[PDB]
């Protein structure tokens, strides 16, 4: 009936907050979507990392494209994808919004780092985020969310980067993703400054603390993700496995960390196939 | 060596060779860290990770999508899954071709029919020889065609061993003997095939578990891990989504996560640091 | 703020009749847009002839939707699209029309043949129902489906109605039928399945050659032209490459190549030039 | 047999000069191999335009490896690849000639312009075409081929452009391409000066004049590219198809300039498949 703009736009309205979780594949955002969540997240570092690649923007539009259109393939759960810095210039971006959006995405976040390679976290001159900020504004749907992201507090400190958000929201930007601010007490007047719903990033092992969803909602953040959290532990579990086998021949010792084959069918919603598969024939 | 040339050599060397599934890339190299010589692309794993069944719904292109990340990724010798071939004759042959230009190692092939009263239906003998003889006209030397059976639930272990026989016959380099339910088939079945013969080692099916040491002694030359990875994936995924929506953090998952440093080790990300200060 | 399933549905209603004219790529999409035709094909036979194939049903949903993707991004002139028999089974006829959608597809045409195998054989009545019901519980309103049948050369004219009554009643929007060899067959055709009817006007067929508007007096609602570019293409490609092999310079061809300046307005070059200066 | 790297090695060899023409998609490629060609070429414009997008470098590695793969899957005639300025970093570069290997690519041209500029045309510093070409060196097998283009003529001159031409191929570049030298007789210099072998750009509507392919061999040239000559005249082909229908509700008129039904069998060698249509 909606948009997927839309379905994200009233997701973000409704909850208090938004915990939005990081899925690598469509199967995992059917188990997210299972647990009861209202929106989804490709990761640009998972995209990466999956195909054995660092998080160093070597992948392009096809690369994080292709994971989104098989996600949403698969779930009308509004899905965040991230797209790094645009992946090019002006015309690049254009057409990384236009297919997002062709590909059934409800929104983006993009960057205001440096993308070029031939002193670890540089970013762009503000003049060159609104450049890259009007470049995908010009093309985009109104129901389509664009989140601009600043890496800014850590360089710059917190006015510079407030200086920023707001100066991206009077670009066109519908939401602001603030990266790794440290201290909860930042929010409210962050959140306050910009106006738009704010995200909060509560990836582990950062620089920064872990905060509740509730906390951090309190401190007037609409958005909360989760961008690697399930992956982590899928590669942990799956490394677990590959040793077992090796070291014992067998399986058995991971069989009680398996999901059942009975789960499986239940996420796939497998018995609605053999409805059809005989209703033919 | 080329891709089939390796998985050959795996295939002499080890007694048996394992061979893991991997759903992508990143497990490939977690499978490769572990020290396992061959890898595996499950056909349900690919069907599955779309979100769809596992019921020949996926294409050529759903599976050499995924197979193509993998063989990017690692040079360890890639078995795909490739169902009952994608079509008629001329889809096998291209199925082959686009796998071997993918680095593709080896593709297994099942007699079953293609999308079908419910249960395992199998095609004609001779039809998966059809199948199988499209498959050998336009593969190389090297590349290695495994021509897998289904045929011991319906028709039983002596019509399974004229078939894996016919499959031989007719160009096949190995033999895929799925779910055969007692160990003490396997000796008379690898005697009778003459050729490596592949046991599938999946979890909660009709099959029970045997060791790789176990199936070795009865004559076997590969196991399959299908889907152990994957599952346990899977738990360990909806456990975080769980920790995350009842308590609003992920505290309580975080024993359970790969330490980013694990992370880093694995993605050689050290050698791509050892460039961004060599040319600044 | 239509849709494009809408768009074709309204090109259809007001153009007597539609000319639908085949585009292998995004580009010749645009040289159609440039001429004024309002609606546009991805002709299955192309897909597969531009990769080396045989129109043999060998190409899969992918094959075809990478290259109906690439279309939809450069226009929205609505594009009908051949989906052959449908891939497979029902599941992946459901998978196809969902991803034809999704690649923002305005229709596509699905027809009675067999997958497997001097000439045609067609699927049962009832089989060719079951593909269509499996494409209709998935679709959108908007989005047109084209039961297309093979039947005429098979079976004859009466044969070929009745199937295409009983696909209009399993759920198809228009009929596709393919190769009837006299025109006087298609109005009690046209009358017979009251939806709107396509007749496939393609070159060096068993079918003669009728002009749009003889065909759209007979009746018929949409025509369509699946290879006609691209069979001119191919021998203007060939005739290049064979001056540069005989004469060792491209002089000869020179005549016959699109100018950059015209090439430049086609991509609309200059409105590209004006985001260049606006940043 | 041979890699297709060494295939374009000995094509460049052996003819005098190798005449590459540019074929926009497999089945061009096919029409190119049969008037005899013996290397074919993917040009970027060509990956673009048919996108319906400028050559302005908005194209990625995925939207070329896709045509190349097609075109290579179609044909063993070594195909050169145009690949703008690697797409990105020496990481990018480094991906863009493993893809194109594995993509089973004879050659690629990676030029020395800037990727994005400003708000005629601008290039990098000798020392980052270098950079470029050590990623891309670093990564190549021996067979395969680097061409290393140089658009410095224009810009900043001859001299200065062969110095750029010699300084890469010092830094590990196969073959050079000189893009729009104006003079004839600016070539034997040059192709003295770099002593590997030299492809000269004779396409249409540009600064530079036609030469025919004996002329550039005569002035030292070993290979001359036809970027865009056939998709040129398709353009104008399919354009006269669309208007004749449009104008005439018929095709009538457009039919002695179609390629006939009978030709188009003959280039997809239909005859293999009706043989393999009665041996089922
Ligand atoms: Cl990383
Ligand atoms: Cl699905
Ligand atoms: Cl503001
Ligand atoms: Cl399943
Ligand atoms: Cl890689
Ligand atoms: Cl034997
Ligand atoms: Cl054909
Ligand atoms: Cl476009
Ligand atoms: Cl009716
Ligand atoms: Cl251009
Ligand atoms: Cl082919
Ligand atoms: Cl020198
Ligand atoms: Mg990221
Ligand atoms: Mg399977
Ligand atoms: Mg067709
Ligand atoms: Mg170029």
């Amino acid at each position: 009936s909606m948009s997927p703009g839309k379905l994200f736009r009233q997701a973000v309205a409704n909850e208090h907050p938004l915990q939005i979780v990081g899925a690598i594949n469509a199967y995992c955002a059917l188990l997210a979507e299972n647990v009861g969540f209202k929106a989804i997240y490709l990761s640009g570092g998972g995209v990466a990392n999956t195909l054995g690649l660092p998080d160093l923007g070597i992948t392009d539009l096809h690369d994080v494209l292709e994971d989104a259109r098989r996600i949403t393939a698969a779930t009308h759960l509004p899905l965040l994808v991230d797209i790094d810095t645009g992946f090019g210039g002006a015309f690049t971006i254009a057409r990384a919004i236009k297919e997002m959006e062709r590909a059934q995405v409800a929104a983006v976040h993009m960057e205001d780092q440096v993308a070029q390679k031939r002193p670890g976290k540089e970013l762009v001159n503000t003049n060159e985020m609104v450049d890259r900020i009007k470049a995908a504004v010009d093309v985009k749907s109104n129901d389509f969310v664009l989140i601009a992201r600043t890496d800014a507090y850590a360089v710059e400190g917190l006015k510079a980067t407030i200086d920023r958000a707001c100066t991206y929201v009077e670009a066109g930007a519908d939401m602001i993703f603030a990266e790794a601010l440290e201290n909860i007490n930042d929010y409210p007047t962050f959140c306050k400054a910009v106006k738009v719903p704010v995200l909060a990033n509560m990836t582990e092992f950062g620089k920064t603390p872990l905060y509740t969803a509730a906390q951090l909602a309190d401190h007037g953040v609409k958005m909360v993700l989760y961008p690697r959290s399930a992956d982590r532990a899928m590669s942990k579990a799956a490394l677990a496995v590959y040793e077992d086998i090796k070291k014992h021949g067998v399986q058995t010792a991971s069989l009680p960390f398996m999901q059942t084959r009975e789960a499986l069918y239940e996420v796939l919603n497998y018995h609605a196939y053999e409805d059809k598969l005989n209703q033919l024939f």
